[PDB]
């Protein structure tokens, strides 16, 4: 993948989500939670100023907020997901935002990037990859 810009500001609505089940299973998220969440449309709100990100992922079941500064390791406590601690580091690789979440689970992280007018997110854990695509709702520019 390749990002067309580093500016990820805006509100984005999920248009596809593939193998979210596999990803959730790899995180040991319980059956009942998986069944509720698997096909609920998510919305992502990204507030970005340079390297400083504030993000919200919302649905009619659960939300998940994570804020970070690119380059700076932080303690991500994954409440409402698997309730673990990971040492999260988000970096740019070209115009792809790459997160590695170091902790118990192997190969845990995500990659997020813009192509033209859509936002793409790939979530990984263990041997599972989930691919998501979000259409634009709002951008500042
Ligand atoms: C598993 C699971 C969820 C996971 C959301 C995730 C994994 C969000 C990741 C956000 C990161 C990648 C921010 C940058 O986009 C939500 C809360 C939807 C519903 C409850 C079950």
């Amino acid at each position: 993948m390749r990002g067309s810009t580093r500016d990820q500001n805006g509100t984005w609505e999920m248009e596809s989500n593939e193998n979210f089940e596999g990803y959730m299973k790899a995180l040991d998220i319980d059956f009942a939670t998986r069944k509720i969440a698997v096909r609920l449309t998510q919305t992502k709100v990204i507030d970005q100023d340079g390297d400083n990100f504030k993000t919200k992922t919302t649905s009619t079941f659960r939300n998940y907020d994570v804020d970070f500064t690119v380059g700076v390791e932080f303690d991500e406590y994954t409440k409402s997901l698997d309730n673990r601690h990971v040492k999260a580091l988000v970096t740019w690789e070209g115009d792809v935002l790459v997160c590695v979440q170091k902790g118990e689970k192997e190969n845990r992280g995500w990659k997020q990037w813009i192509e033209g007018d859509k936002l793409y997110l790939e979530l990984t854990c263990g041997d599972q990859v989930c691919r998501q695509v979000f259409k634009k709702k709002l951008v500042p520019r």
